[PDB]
């Protein structure tokens, strides 16, 4: 039968962990908000001739909810650790709370860095909103200095909106969980 892999997201509250798992679904998702997808979620992915089942299991990174995330790190094959580009506060967390909790519940398991919303790099609005306080859209390479400061396995950009670059972060997200 197709290979068994889990997968867990992780990440800042709002940086888009919910809509890049419901991508995977071939039915049309409906017009409702939800924090975590509460449905079994597979990605069927083929990598190097080899069908993979990826179930995927989604957080909610607000504080509140720290003590009841970790009963979904059992037995994780990979992390998508997420933040967003129009968020260099959601970058920060990477290395100051995703990275120490997934390390701890999830040793040695691979981690692939994914910086959603790549859509809004020139986006006029996220511009002018970020640089009134002297801010702005986190830079490429500032996604693979993390990668290389957390010991990620790899640093993606994608956009759920144009869909640019999500079909990478599972492949990778599928070959990493793979190695094991
Ligand atoms: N512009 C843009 N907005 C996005 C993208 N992905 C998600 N969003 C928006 O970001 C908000 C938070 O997304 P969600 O998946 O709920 O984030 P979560 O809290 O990390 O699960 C939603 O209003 C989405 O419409 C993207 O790729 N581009
Ligand atoms: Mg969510």
């Amino acid at each position: 039968a197709a290979i068994r892999k889990k997968l867990v997201i992780v990440g800042d509250g709002a940086c888009g962990k919910t809509c890049l798992l419901i991508v995977n679904s071939k039915d049309q998702f409906p017009e409702v908000y939800v924090p975590t997808v509460f449905e079994n979620y597979v990605a069927d992915i083929e990598v190097d001739g080899k069908q993979v089942e990826l179930a995927l299991w989604d957080t909610a990174g607000q504080e509140d909810y720290d003590r009841l995330r970790p009963l979904s790190y059992p037995d994780t094959d990979v992390i998508l650790m997420c933040f967003s580009i129009d968020s260099p506060d959601s970058l920060e967390n990477i290395p100051e709370k995703w990275t120490p909790e997934v390390k701890h519940f999830c040793p040695n398991v691979p981690i692939i860095l994914v910086g959603n919303k790549k859509d809004l790099r020139n986006d006029e609005h996220t511009r002018r909103e970020l640089a009134k306080m002297k801010q702005e859209p986190v830079k490429p390479e500032e996604g693979r200095d993390m990668a290389n400061r957390i010991g990620a396995f790899g640093y993606m950009e994608c956009s759920v909106k144009t869909k640019d670059g999500v079909r990478e972060v599972f492949e990778m997200a599928t070959r990493a969980a793979l190695q094991a």
